[PDB]
């Protein structure tokens, strides 16, 4: 069986399993479990499953070095595949919850969940809540049994735990941290003090790199048993840096990918996100492109937005961008190598992982 | 000690804990742990804590009566104090979320934590995601090698997945099932045909009785390895008879207790809700006055609204509540005799809690 049918059959199968209990334990009718259906649907396919496909991508590399009977194979494929969907959908929470935050319009070319006709917000933010105790539900189904399942739930939370944190970081970036206070609205920076590679790089660690690289990675490695054929201080180290490059081609699309090929309209330029476009061109600017860009920044009028990137073109930010490529490549390149110390199957799961995200 | 110190005591350990972990292992920065205090604070605390008391309660009964070194008795206790601030938090969860989906203007003679000037739904949304993960954070931490760590995970997930079905039955409760579509926007109900007392029933078991009654109860019993002194399905009976109870009160208050006493001003009438007073005004309603009724329930202009008040007061309502009074009443105590066969501590705890709640 090719690997994304038999994880796509996968969620046929976790669907039916999540929907029936609601019908035998939970009481529900079937209206409600068909608007259930629909929002799973809505909002946990249409990706490309990278992140679930990975868990079954490196449970596949350990399978060809392992000896295992047949049904221990397919057990394998099966607990990877779950993995994966739980995933999936603890980042279908994070998209429908983020969507509502940002007062988003669009997703992947279609209305975010919470602008369907019949959704709203008022369903909307308990749908995103529903998303991720399927999640839970999954893993205490699927794998009652199984030696991992403590491990797993342990490591499910911190991740969680971890994004929830950087979202925390992303939509406060834009503050000065020391007027942060429950009790007064909250002004935009204007020295612009806080936007620094270093603070730039706490946001985008905990708001993607923990659940779109790390849990990936290492779900596979506890669905296989396989936690010993690595050193776990290098694999969070390669998800955090392959992660943080990630976010770096999303930051500069947002700004520069048109519309219909980005499926959004991006705006971080009006939002005032600390991007690393903002970071990176203030690490450059002289007085007067500083004193330009504060001038513009962070304003929704459109020829307020022209001026910011414009100042980012005439910047030569693709500079630094190939240069910072280069060094990410190199440090990428000898974290792989530490890895296949251990394990050269986990190291070319982990290249593998890197060549997906270089040149999508 | 008595038992609301050691409670508020173990908050403030908890709390130090948390913010503490954020500092030494999420990179937090002083100012945001401060925002996540004042958070902490205002969401958690100033209630009467009925439901982490209850659990710390359970443990107190079973403590009377089993022999244990004081260091074990000191260990329950904590534990007793964690598992109560785990359901707390849990309920603050629902409280934020609740709030924003309902836009809801106060609580407990407070604006609701959305409304706060350096909050707005942008954090809001993202403070009530991690008001959840800290319930998490606590267990694993303070639990992690106890032998009921697994039970009580298990019972903690299943009670929060009951709660947000709840919370669907609830959102949904004024429209017709048939009619329930994503794509469709959703009209108000004209034959109330779904105002009945078994999907009344169904709305509030979901809602409310789980993390009210059935959570702290059974996380008493775990944390002090009862659970073998109960029948537990008598134990789910009595907790969602209690809790139908406790919700059929609110359902009243929010119609007839002043604002200022209330701590809100209701809005039940006005947003259609499947409430106790509508399903039991249509049960025993005329043909004129169920015509009135439809002209009238789910209108925000307040003539409307004081005409569907007319309507429950010359309605005898108070007959009906004490009617259901007395059967519940019947009902509570049989099932105290019941659960006095197996543990007369665990049926005095139930009686206790039947208490607080008949008499508020
Ligand atoms: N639906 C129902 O009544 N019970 O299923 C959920 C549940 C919650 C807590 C403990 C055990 C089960
Ligand atoms: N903060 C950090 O970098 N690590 O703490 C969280 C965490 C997440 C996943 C696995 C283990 C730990
Ligand atoms: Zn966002
Ligand atoms: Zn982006
Ligand atoms: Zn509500
Ligand atoms: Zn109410």
């Amino acid at each position: 069986m090719a690997s994304m049918e038999r994880f796509l059959s996968v969620y046929d199968e976790v669907q039916a399993f999540l929907l029936d209990q609601l019908q035998s334990k939970y009481e529900i009718d079937p209206n409600r479990a068909r608007y259930l259906r629909i929002m799973m649907d809505t909002t946990c396919l249409g990706g490309k499953y990278f992140r679930g496909m990975t868990v079954v991508n490196v449970a596949e590399g350990f399978l060809a070095v392992t000896q295992h009977d047949e049904a221990t194979k397919e057990r394998i494929l099966h607990d990877a595949c779950v993995g994966g969907w739980m995933i999936e959908f603890l980042q279908a929470h994070y998209l429908v919850e983020d969507d509502i935050m940002d007062g988003s319009v669009m997703r992947r070319g279609k209305p975010c969940w919470y602008r369907f006709p019949g959704v709203t917000t008022q369903c909307a933010i308990n749908d995103g809540i529903i998303l991720k105790s399927w999640t839970q539900i999954m893993a205490w189904h699927y794998f009652a049994d199984r030696p991992f399942l403590k491990d797993l739930l342990c490591l499910f939370q911190k991740v969680d735990y971890a994004t929830a944190v950087g979202q925390m970081y992303d939509v406060t970036s834009m503050c000065d941290s020391n007027k942060l206070d429950p009790e007064v609205a909250q002004p935009m920076t204007t020295d612009f003090a806080e936007f620094t590679p270093a603070i730039y790089k706490r946001i985008v660690k905990y708001k993607t790199t923990f659940y779109t690289y790390l849990l990936p990675l290492v779900m596979g490695l506890l669905v296989s048993e396989a936690a010993a054929s690595v050193e776990m201080n290098l694999v969070e180290r390669v998800a955090h840096l392959i992660g943080e490059y990630f976010q770096v081609q999303d930051d500069v699309m947002d700004c520069f990918t048109p519309p219909e090929q980005l499926g959004k309209v991006g705006t971080d330029i009006e939002d005032a996100k600390c991007s690393w476009l903002a970071v990176t061109f203030l690490g450059k600017a002289n007085a007067a492109q500083v004193a330009e860009f504060k001038a513009n920044y962070g304003e929704k009028d459109p020829a307020k937005v022209a001026v910011v990137k414009r100042l980012y073109s005439k910047a030569n930010l693709q500079a630094d961008f190939a240069a910072y490529e280069a060094e990410v490549v190199r440090e990428v390149e000898s974290l792989i190598e530490q890895l296949k110390v251990k394990s050269p199957t986990f190291a070319e799961s982990v290249a593998v992982v890197w060549e997906k995200t270089h040149k999508r």
